[PDB]
């Protein structure tokens, strides 16, 4: 039995202070750096175990043990999501009775038929670019956003953010990107009744109302028209779940409507943007890429099997996910008494948190070279130990868009390296913003058409 260690205190606030920051994952990363394997997080209000090793991951990955829990971030943001399947907990009933009705819809076998809408947007990026004028460049992460928001709209509910038609954003995306900001800035105040909060309070309940109208009347319309689209809204109308027998209300549809937009907006694009940096980092990687794009996509329109095809651009993703997995943690709880590691001693209700940065950085399982991008780490998948790479969660709370996000960035990077040539004309630095999730901030290249039609 070991007593965990333990970051810098600030008096009566504990270490709530080292949450004071814009990039507080990179922070915990490097107290994690200095720490070890597992550390004591203590606020004024709660307790986190930080864990970091995936000997003690692969522990906590045990669902008999220990189940998913919502951090002080995700209890803030479910204001928004609700009892959307992200922001529920697993014994509420409309987490198993969601989790049945989409599960079929975001299967592998599913995604042949979101393949043409995903195929409608990915278009829309390549003639963005090859219409760019000899002295432009690309802002990366803010034309990824663009694609995976306007994908998960009109795969989701069929609707067209026109995100490629706008500087602005959509409003109902200024009032999403502004709850989730409030939500994220919650926790690391000490006083948040302190009146100067008044007008966040009052902003975060009107940008609540802007994504719930537009939302409600998603819903509202496709219900009047009868209309029976191939989308997600459609299978939430329509299914039942097979245990209950119940289908969805309408305020829990809106609540997933709500989730999958965060999702689209958050995560993919994060991951598109990391792996067009490794690769414009790393050249023979690139060329690697390209080649493969250039083999397998020999029609104008890429085929939802020649996507299955593209192995190289998915282990290059697979390996932007393990070095900056887009989604950098998930909490868990102690379902009982338990001993972590056979060390640490946790009672019943015990938070910890999973910091899968880390996780892909352990020497132990990866070699000593971890920092390095090499997708060829990915080529025989079975060799990476259980639990040893986690980017999309753990057991029956991992993320059910896994299938959705993968063909889309498959679908998207192979089209890009097929269309274009890219140059790092900065030589840019990486700064990692963080929100919900991680994206290379301020990240431009310079694109060369190849001159291949559409
Ligand atoms: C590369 C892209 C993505 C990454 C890295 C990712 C990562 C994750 C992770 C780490 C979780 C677990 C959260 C936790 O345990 O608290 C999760 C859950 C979830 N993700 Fe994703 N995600 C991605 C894309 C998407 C997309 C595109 C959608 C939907 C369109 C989506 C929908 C969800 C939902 C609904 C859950 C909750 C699942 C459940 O608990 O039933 N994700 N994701
Ligand atoms: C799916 C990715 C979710 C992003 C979460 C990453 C945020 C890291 C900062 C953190 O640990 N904050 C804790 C402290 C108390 O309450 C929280 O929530």
């Amino acid at each position: 039995i070991k007593e965990m260690p333990q970051p810098k205190t600030f008096g009566e606030l504990k270490n709530l202070p080292l949450l004071n920051t814009d990039k507080p994952v990179q922070a915990l990363m490097k107290i994690a750096d200095e720490l070890g394997e597992i550390f004591k997080f203590e606020a004024p209000g709660w307790v986190l175990r930080y864990l970091s090793s995936q000997r003690l991951i692969k522990e906590a990955c045990d669902e008999s043990r220990f189940d998913k829990n919502l951090s002080q971030v995700l209890k803030f943001v479910r204001d928004f999501a609700g009892d959307g399947l992200f922001t529920s907990w697993t014994h509420e009933k409309n987490w198993k009775k969601a989790h049945n009705i989409l599960l079929p819809s975001f299967s592998q076998q599913a995604m042949k038929g979101y393949h043409a809408m995903m195929v409608d947007i990915a278009v829309q990026l390549v003639q963005k670019w090859e219409r760019l004028n000899a002295d432009e460049h690309i802002e990366v992460p803010e034309d990824m956003t663009r694609l995976t928001l306007d994908t998960i709209g009109l795969c989701g509910f069929n609707y067209r953010f026109n995100s490629f038609y706008r500087d602005q954003p959509h409003p109902f995306i200024t009032s999403m990107v502004r709850a989730l900001d409030e939500a994220m800035n919650k926790p690391q105040r000490a006083n948040p009744d302190d009146p100067a909060y008044d007008e966040n309070k009052r902003q975060f309940q009107e940008d609540i109302k802007v994504m719930n109208d537009l939302v409600d009347k998603i819903i509202a319309d496709r219900k009047a028209s009868g209309e029976q689209s191939d989308d997600l809204l459609t299978h939430m109308l329509n299914g039942k779940d097979p245990e209950t027998g119940e289908p969805l209300d309408d305020e829990n549809i809106r609540y997933q409507i709500i989730t999958f937009l965060i999702a689209g907006h958050e995560t993919t694009s994060g991951l598109l943007s990391f792996a067009l940096y490794f690769l414009v980092k790393n050249p023979h990687v690139l060329q690697k890429a390209a080649e493969e794009a250039a083999r397998v996509l020999v029609d104008p329109v890429p085929s939802y099997k020649q996507v299955k095809q593209l192995k190289y651009v998915g282990m290059v993703l697979n390996e932007a996910l393990r070095l900056w997995p887009t989604a950098p943690a998930f909490s868990l709880y102690a379902k009982e008494d338990t001993v972590l590691g056979g060390e640490y001693p946790l009672e019943k209700g015990d938070e910890l948190m999973v910091l899968i940065p880390q996780l892909h950085r352990d020497k132990t399982i990866w070699g000593d070279d971890v920092e390095e991008f090499r997708p060829e780490r990915f080529e025989n998948p079975s060799a990476i130990p259980q639990h040893a790479f986690k980017p999309f969660g753990n057991g029956q709370r991992a993320c059910i868009g896994q299938q959705f996000a993968l063909h889309e960035a498959t679908l998207v990077l192979g089209m890009m390296l097929k269309h274009f040539d890219f140059e790092d004309h900065t030589n840019y630095e990486l700064d990692i913003k963080e929100t919900l999730t991680l994206k290379p901030e301020g990240f431009v290249v310079k694109a060369k058409s190849k001159k291949i039609p559409l």
